[PDB]
């Protein structure tokens, strides 16, 4: 019975760190996402502009970890990487190739 | 097929935290300054999480009159991200949607 957390972004990975993993072995994949859209707001359409540093888990952290110059739809939760940070991250949930 | 722009989406069950006295563009239209401050428990590899993100964010028009007296009001937020400035690092939420939540 949460409280919503949904991020969908289509993105260009911009950068993506060597793979990592944690003490108990699990893959770790950091990132960084670009962003450049066009959205309708209040009537009209607007130049939006992100860049957002994101954050892969297990499986398609691996499947992921060559594909820098990619376009990808994500989906996720918006978090502050590290207590005491005021910055957020995207974790990742969900992350196929965009083709919207 | 697809017209649409490149998904820009965020839902978001967050406590208005702060707001800041409301402004005005030029041309008139009416601006809200907002924090957002959110707490929560997500599913992540099999595993419960505990959540929690403080993101500025901004409201016009319409809706920015209807909630600039809701100081503890908990809403679901709906709109895109974007970076506040240029170069600011700092991202932000633009609010197409604000309602109280119900979940």
């Amino acid at each position: 019975m949460g409280f919503t957390n949904l991020v969908s972004l289509a993105a260009l990975i911009e950068k993506a760190f060597p793979i990592r993993y944690t003490p108990a072995g699990i893959p770790v994949l950091d990132i960084i996402l670009k962003h450049e859209s066009w959205q309708e707001e209040n009537g009209q359409q607007c130049l939006v502009q992100l860049e957002i540093p994101a954050r892969i888990l297990g499986r398609q952290a691996e499947e992921w970890q060559y594909r820098q110059g990619d376009c990808a739809t994500v989906e996720g939760f918006l978090a502050q990487k590290s207590r005491r940070s005021l910055m957020p991250m995207l974790r990742i949930q969900n992350i196929k190739e965009y083709k919207g």
